[PDB]
């Protein structure tokens, strides 16, 4: 079977035929719970994908919505029964905000033309970035002739073995349902002309980066498999100074790296010894593969106060202003960085509204310090001092819980550089 090209291009006829064939076979191999959840996704994908975010950034004790928990599970199992045998290209038009890009791509002088300065800023923006795609993703099979008003056409390549199912109620515009857990990596940029109008066409690959989210089991194993050797090889003074930094001794150490300030009860000699010991420990086992880490950040790290009016993200204008100020910036970090590999909200910082989702590159000087039995349940990665990160994307969602603060919160996607 699977008589198709990798890229149907504009041939809607051949694509509809291939989709119809594999869809009826796919549907006749679903359990009843899966069939129901696919129908539920047809009817309200937006709520199911919004919920996937709410759940995975929620507290450990979050119960959530029963039927939607089954849906999250059942759509995954369903789509894994429809794995691509060969690469498939797919299409969708997109807004610039989905690439964390503020500047308008459409030229102000002719609206049919893509501004040349903007497309050049865009090529730099989408480089060296994995754009995490939250929830399930549904797309179509051909270049769509629809007179779109969005600036960007995404031309996405789904690798072999990708779970991508043929589904949908319009038998002449069937869709592709892609499993959760993927990211978009740009592989090309070009200006294309469709029905007289220039679009920024983003070629990209669908890739899967390591991101445990709520999977505490898979997280623990990875940290143990990769950093138990690291733990056994620590010097006594390194183990001690990490344990102390993590236990709370970080404030004075961080302050010294920030502005060279020495507390009245210590000395530069004591502060540098600690820093040298922690930093040397963090260079002993480089991050072995790209991984996503998380940090619930204080308002002060972006010039805001707990009671500052700009920190009310329940007002859409405050969200927008935050995106304008911070999207695309590089933030230097002179201190160590504590992050966790779980997306779960944390009781001790439950109300913080800025959630850093940090891409930690292969080769970074950082350690899963939670192999130390004291911090096992904290799932921490400690990052060496003096790195920077660039802000890639900012994404709002609503935390409905009362412990979380019944407030909007911002997911700040970033890349360590």
């Amino acid at each position: 079977d699977d008589n198709r090209p990798m890229d149907f291009a504009k041939d809607k006829n051949s694509a509809t035929l291939w989709a119809k064939k594999r869809k009826q076979v796919w549907l006749n191999n679903l359990s009843k719970a899966e069939s129901t959840s696919i129908n539920n996704y047809i009817k309200n994908s937006s709520e199911i994908n919004s919920y996937s975010i709410k759940k995975k950034f929620a507290l450990d004790n979050y119960e959530g919505i029963e039927t939607l928990n089954e849906d999250l599970k059942n759509i995954s199992t369903a789509v894994k029964k429809s794995m691509l045998t060969k690469p498939l290209y797919v299409y969708y038009y997109e807004a610039n905000d989905k690439f964390g890009f503020n500047q308008n791509l459409e030229s102000s002088l002719d609206s049919n033309i893509i501004d040349e300065e903007a497309i050049n800023n865009f090529a730099k923006k989408i480089s060296d970035t994995n754009f995490i795609q939250d929830g399930f993703k549904d797309v179509t099979m051909t270049e769509p002739d629809i007179n779109s008003k969005l600036p960007i056409l995404v031309h996405l390549k789904l690798p072999t073995n990708t779970p991508a199912a043929s589904y949908g109620n319009d038998e002449e515009n069937l869709r592709v349902l892609i499993d959760q857990g993927y990211s978009l990596k740009a592989t090309g940029l070009s200006i294309v002309t469709i029905k007289g109008k220039q679009y920024a066409k983003v070629d990209a690959d669908l890739i899967k980066q390591l991101n445990f989210e709520n999977d505490v089991i898979s997280a623990s194993q990875w940290g143990e498999e990769n950093y138990a050797p690291w733990l056994k090889e620590l010097t006594s003074n390194e183990l001690r100074d990490i344990n102390n930094y993590l236990g709370g001794g970080y404030t004075a150490i961080n302050k010294y790296l920030l502005d060279g300030t020495i507390g009245e009860n210590t000395s530069k000699e004591d502060l540098e010894e600690k820093i040298s010991n922690i930093s040397s420990a963090l260079k002993k086992r480089k991050i072995p593969e790209d991984i996503i880490t998380y940090r619930r950040m204080g308002p002060n790290e972006f010039g805001l106060d707990l009671n500052s009016p700009d920190y009310d993200f329940n007002k859409v204008e405050n969200v927008s202003k935050f995106k304008e100020k911070w999207l695309g910036k590089t933030i230097p970090v002179k201190t160590f960085i504590s992050t966790t590999v779980l997306s779960n909200n944390i009781s001790a910082f439950a109300k913080r509204k800025l959630i850093l989702r940090l891409h930690l590159p292969n080769g970074s000087n950082a350690a899963y310090v939670s192999v130390a039995e004291g911090y096992k349940n904290e799932y921490e990665v400690l990052i060496d001092h003096g790195y920077s990160y660039k802000i890639d994307n900012i994404t709002e969602y609503y935390d409905e819980s009362s412990l979380g603060g019944k407030t909007n919160k911002l997911i700040i996607d970033a890349t360590l550089i």
